[PDB]
């Protein structure tokens, strides 16, 4: 397809490896580029962990208001929000918002612990039909993003389908889904990624991720005006362990998708 030639050209220009999955819910049509290849999720896995806690809250109605202690020993390699509450508490709602909107790794680790370990996050993915997602490590090491390493990976197709079920579908209770959508729309880390390649009148909710090998990811749900929503996954990784971030590639992929 024309979109696929333009994505392949973007990839060639970039020096790295690009994975894209678009779901157009107006007709459930899909555009894929390396859609079944594995990529390191990096912090985009925080969406699955937040959604898994939201699922628990369908039975434990007050779960999101539960306070969780933040201890000095809990603070890891990137804790912009949790550091503000050391020797205090944050609720699981506040930890979910910090994980999603600031990519706070201590917050993510509290979600993982609430779920009984990374296997509890993977379990939720399996329960909603995602057989590809796997979370293996906690937040300080899950984004090493080593080529060929299956840990902490998924494919663009699988993550696009899962994100659609979580935000537009009914994998979550209606109120939980609405909460996740609100959190994603309030993300603060995405301005240079998918959002930068889209018309300024489209509403976006997204979660970014970055890691070793210049891995630069973004997963988004997109609401154009007067048109059915879209789900877009853009994953990107590079050959050199020390490679720099390339959020521009994700913006460019989004732009190509939107023009198609
Ligand atoms: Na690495």
């Amino acid at each position: 397809s024309a979109v696929q030639q333009k994505l392949a050209a973007l990839e060639k220009s970039s020096g790295g490896r690009l994975g894209v999955a678009l779901i157009d819910t107006a007709d459930n049509t899909q555009v894929l580029y390396r859609g079944d290849e594995r990529f390191p999720m990096c912090s985009t896995s925080k969406v699955m962990a937040a959604a898994a806690v939201l699922k628990q809250s369908e039975t434990q109605k007050q779960l999101l208001n539960q306070p969780v202690e933040i201890k000095p020993a809990d603070l890891v390699n990137y804790n912009p929000i949790a550091e503000k509450h050391v020797n205090g508490t944050m609720t699981l709602a506040e930890l979910s918002a910090a994980a999603l909107q600031y990519s706070d790794n201590t917050a993510m680790n509290k979600l993982i612990a609430q779920l009984g370990g990374p296997g509890g996050v993977t379990a939720f993915a399996r329960a909603i039909g995602d057989e590809t997602f796997r979370l293996d490590r906690t937040a300080s090491t899950l984004n090493t993003a080593i080529p060929g390493d299956p840990r902490d990976t998924t494919t663009p197709r699988a993550m696009a389908q899962t994100l659609r079920q979580l935000t537009l579908g009914h994998a979550l209770g209606e109120t939980q889904r609405a909460q996740l959508v609100t959190w994603l729309k309030g993300n603060t880390t995405g301005a240079a990624s998918i959002r930068a390649g889209l018309p300024t009148s489209w509403t976006v909710g997204d979660k970014t991720g970055s890691g070793g090998y210049g891995t630069t990811n973004d997963i988004a749900v997109i609401w154009p005006q007067g048109r059915a929503p879209l789900v877009l996954v853009t994953y990107f990784t590079q050959p050199q362990q020390n490679a720099e971030s390339r959020r521009d590639v994700l913006a460019s992929a989004a732009r190509i998708i939107a023009e198609g």
